[PDB]
């Protein structure tokens, strides 16, 4: 599925290299702009544990998902994958603990040590 393919060929895009966070582009957004740390980003989500459980999705509610980029107010694994998008991009990322919840979790939804894949769409991003 979907999380095995990022696991066999995703780019490792941490800057340690340490596969942390894995990515693949599904669908090229546009031209060559990226977001800045501390625009306002806007994105589209949907998110499972490793094992193909669902656990969330901007689209049930129909209300992206709406962050500063870079300020640590969403797990480091979209701070860092984000910031390598280009608005329309659609990828998908998957998501080592120690750059998502960690030993902690995030019950009930996210146990403790827990691979996340999330497949994400950039709306927009914002100054």
């Amino acid at each position: 599925g979907a999380p095995a393919t990022v696991t066999e060929q995703g780019e490792d895009i941490t800057s340690k290299k340490d596969r942390g966070v894995l990515k693949i582009v599904k669908r090229v957004g546009n031209g060559e702009e990226t977001p800045m740390i501390g625009d306002k980003v806007y994105v589209h989500y949907k998110g499972k544990l490793s094992n193909g459980k669902k656990f969330d999705s901007s689209h049930d509610r129909n209300e992206p998902f709406v962050f500063s980029l870079g300020k640590g107010q969403v797990i480091k694994a979209w701070d860092i994958g984000v910031a390598t998008m280009k608005k329309g991009e659609i990828c998908h990322l998957l998501c080592k603990p120690e750059y998502a919840y960690g030993s902690a979790g995030s019950l009930p939804k996210i146990p403790s040590n827990a691979t996340l894949f999330f497949e994400i769409e950039l709306l927009d991003f914002k100054g």
